[PDB]
């Protein structure tokens, strides 16, 4: 016979296989996940261990069959996504000391502590005492030391580190017949399949770069008015045409700006909305958030959850019997086992995340008749979207009036919309340069136009040029502060936190544009209406068995990566702005240096 039937039977025996495999392997790391003990890590090890000799093994045996005398779509991309392991293309030595560096940079990073001055046996750990202190705090000269510490203990140990591991990596994909690491991780958005418009790796980058660039003045006149506002509190501090001291960006890093909130507030006499006092006072609970969300849900003609999501999930800590670490997740046990970890409380922020998870939920719901290979997005960015459009649809006061957990008698002027858009704006546009910038940095390190002996010379320069933020102390070539980051040393793509900031916006608005929706953006909602879900779950349930540029086109009516939405739907804000910088200067020097 031919080899496509071949194949065919291959990939019917390896699902059939993988299924109870992956099955046995979502159980034992669900058991370990909620109930910690010394066994279940043991189990959990073993089940993952088994899973991975079971891939390897598929992998091996589906390397001898070609791609190219195969016709089928199907069958082709799951081969594809099957042939893309990673581990056995080299030798023994080089993969134990991938995995020992691996090892070692996570041990650094989840043991790293700052010890203050003075202080020897005071030391502080990351998590919750730096995060809170460069959250909180409000003082120079705490953060800047924080920050110091924190650079001189993580990226002065794990600059080696982070070399051999580069090497490593650019080592494996030239092995792989790929370019570079960074072509590895964009292998991701190449879907070579669609006959006509085919998306490459190479067309990611220049996409990126448009939308950048696109971008720009908003993000420059958010800036430019956050350092305006930040002057106030900085008198010394911030120069008003230069750039931003990096440890005053609200965190470590500076990936988010909500904690400047406070600070950059448009309109401090009026109060956010808050929900959590009205949900006390009527004795509300987690099932009942979760019976709102799944009533929303089902009125958007999505399915509703099954008793088994009822019955398995933890929606409460249990507490007096086990010990957890419980962040959200809505796990996929596979067979038609869906459940969400997460310890939900009475309160506004978990009123969110718990629509969130049901939205991933739903996701992972739509494309359950997918094989195996294809249980899951088109590609690393519709997930995180898709939970954050219904976080999105949600957040309105109108939900939150129509639905009885706020007054009717709430007046909506333009100051709290102002608010509002600014309150989103700290988060999702003041990440967009940053995982710009530092995505563009890892691609050009692992092309090798970057020497090492150069490396920080370049980190510290797309810094003032992309997102326009200035270090505050100068840093050699011994730091590796890129490292400082959980996602960078941990083998963790970062630009799926991008595209999805496209992707997101795209989609509620093509929502708002079949309910009929009229006025403002940001008072759009999806609730109620039929049209608009149909049209959700048709885009959801093709999971990955095509492009992501047609499911892109087929509920946007685009084919492309277009940053127009999100323009769309801060143009309130953009011109609030523009009026408001009437007497600053837009834009940030790059020659500016806090120390001189
Ligand atoms: C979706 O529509 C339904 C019905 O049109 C809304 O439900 C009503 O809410 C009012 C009070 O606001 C009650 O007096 C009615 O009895 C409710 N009807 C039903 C059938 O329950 C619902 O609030 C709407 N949802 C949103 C988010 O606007
Ligand atoms: C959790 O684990 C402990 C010991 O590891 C065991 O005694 C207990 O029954 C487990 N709980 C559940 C719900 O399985
Ligand atoms: C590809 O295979 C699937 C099932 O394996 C089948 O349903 C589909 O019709 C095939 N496509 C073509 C073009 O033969
Ligand atoms: C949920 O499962 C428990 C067993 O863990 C069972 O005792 C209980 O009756 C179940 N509840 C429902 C509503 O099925
Ligand atoms: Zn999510």
């Amino acid at each position: 016979s031919t080899t496509e039937d071949e194949a065919k039977k291959f990939l019917d025996k390896f699902n059939s296989k993988a299924e109870d495999l992956s099955y046995e392997s979502s159980l034992a790391s669900w058991d370990y996940n909620t109930n910690i003990s010394d066994e279940n890590v043991q189990k959990m090890d073993e089940a993952g261990a088994k899973w991975s000799a079971f891939y390897e093994e598929q992998s091996k045996l589906a390397k001898n069959y070609p791609l190219e005398e195969i016709q089928n779509d199907t069958v082709k991309r799951q081969l594809q996504i099957l042939q893309q392991s990673g581990s056995p293309v080299l030798s023994e030595d080089k993969s134990k000391r991938l995995n020992s560096i691996l090892n070692a940079m996570s041990t650094i990073y989840s043991t790293g502590k700052v010890c203050k001055p003075n202080n020897p046996q005071e030391c502080l750990l990351l998590e919750p005492g730096l995060d809170n202190i460069m959250g909180t705090s409000k003082d120079y000269n705490e953060r800047l030391w924080a920050w110091e510490g924190w650079r001189a203990e993580v990226g002065k140990q794990l600059r080696p580190l982070y070399e051999e591991y580069v090497v490593l990596k650019n080592e494996m994909a030239r092995g792989y017949h790929y370019e570079d690491y960074g072509d590895y991780w964009r292998r991701d958005y190449e879907t070579e399949e669609s006959s006509g418009p085919g998306y490459s790796r190479d067309q990611l980058m220049k996409d990126v770069d448009r939308i950048f660039t696109e971008i720009k003045p908003l993000y420059e006149h958010l800036h430019a008015y956050v350092r305006a506002k930040l002057m106030d509190t900085y008198p010394l501090h911030i120069s008003p045409t230069g750039c931003l001291p990096a440890h005053l960006l609200g965190d470590m890093w500076g990936r988010f700006w909500t904690n400047l909130y406070p600070l950059t507030v448009p309109f401090g006499q009026k109060p956010n909305i808050d929900v959590t006092d009205a949900m006390l006072n009527q004795g509300w609970d987690a099932n009942r958030i979760f019976k709102e969300a799944e009533k929303f849900f089902v009125s958007v003609s999505l399915p509703k959850m099954t008793e088994g999501f009822w019955n398995k999930s933890m929606l409460t800590e249990p507490g007096d019997g086990r010990k957890v670490v419980c962040h959200p997740t809505a796990w996929d046990l596979g067979k038609g086992d869906f459940r969400i970890k997460m310890c939900t409380k009475v309160t506004m922020e978990d009123f969110l995340t718990a629509h969130h998870e049901m939205g991933h939920i739903q996701y992972d719901m739509a494309y359950a008749s997918q094989p195996y290979l294809l249980r899951n997005g088109a590609n690393e960015g519709f997930h995180e979207a898709v939970g954050e459009v219904m976080s999105l649809s949600v957040a309105t006061p109108k939900h939150l009036k129509t639905m009885g957990l706020l007054s009717p008698d709430f007046r909506e002027d333009d100051e709290t919309e102002i608010n509002f858009l600014l309150k989103q704006a700290l988060n999702i546009v003041g990440t967009l340069p940053f995982t710009y910038m530092l995505e563009k940095w890892r691609w050009m390190v692992f092309k090798g136009e970057i020497p090492k002996e150069e490396w920080m010379k370049k980190w510290w320069e797309m810094k003032r040029e992309i997102v326009g933020v200035v270090e505050p102390v100068p840093h050699d070539e011994t730091y590796c502060d890129p490292a400082s980051l959980f996602h960078v040393a941990n083998d963790y793509s970062f630009i799926r936190y991008y595209t999805r900031t496209i992707f997101e916006f795209q989609f509620h608005e093509a929502l708002c544009r079949i309910a009929q929706h009229n006025g403002p953006l940001h008072k759009c909602d999806i609730s109620n209406s039929t049209d608009a879900g149909k049209k959700l779950h048709q885009m959801l349930s093709v999971g990955k068995s095509q492009a992501w540029t047609k499911t892109l086109e087929d509920i946007v009516d685009s084919r492309n990566m277009d940053v127009g939405p999100l323009l769309r739907y801060f143009k309130p804000l953009y011109t609030w702005l523009q009026e408001q910088n009437r007497k600053s200067y837009v834009g940030w020097n790059t020659d500016w240096s806090p120390y001189a």
